């Protein structure tokens, strides 16, 4: 007649794994949570949401934080221009020093949701010709 419903929902926290089903649940289920790329759980604790007693899943507090991109690091003969902040979802250009040639690439990504905050091509060349 009731059942648990579409569970509980954190800041940026969703369900990982397939304890769900997710369409009747009945009340007694204690369930794992997985944050979205690019987030960072609390300091990583009890993670149990249970469906419990009143249709009404049980604790609920902030188990999701957020991991951005942690810099694109440092290229070589040169340098890395960042227009003011490293976030997912961010890129740079690429400058070499005087009188190189970039021979790798003029500029890479940010991107998180694949392999979590990893950015898409490293160090370049700054090639003098």
């Amino acid at each position: 007649f009731r059942s648990c419903e579409v569970p509980t929902r954190l800041n940026s926290a969703s369900l990982k794994q397939p304890y769900i089903t997710q369409n009747y649940f009945p009340v007694g289920t204690v369930v794992e949570y997985e944050c979205r790329p690019g987030y960072r759980r609390e300091p990583s604790l009890s993670p149990k949401l249970t469906c419990l007693q009143n249709l009404k899943w049980s604790t609920a507090v902030e188990f999701c934080k957020k991991k951005s991109c942690p810099n694109p690091g440092e290229i070589r003969n040169g340098q890395i221009d960042v227009p003011g902040g490293i976030l997912f979802g961010a890129t740079i250009s690429f400058s070499c020093n005087t009188g190189y040639k970039l021979f790798g690439s003029t500029s890479s990504f940010c991107l998180i949701s694949g392999s979590s905050v990893q950015w898409s091509d490293p160090l370049p060349e700054c090639r003098e010709h």
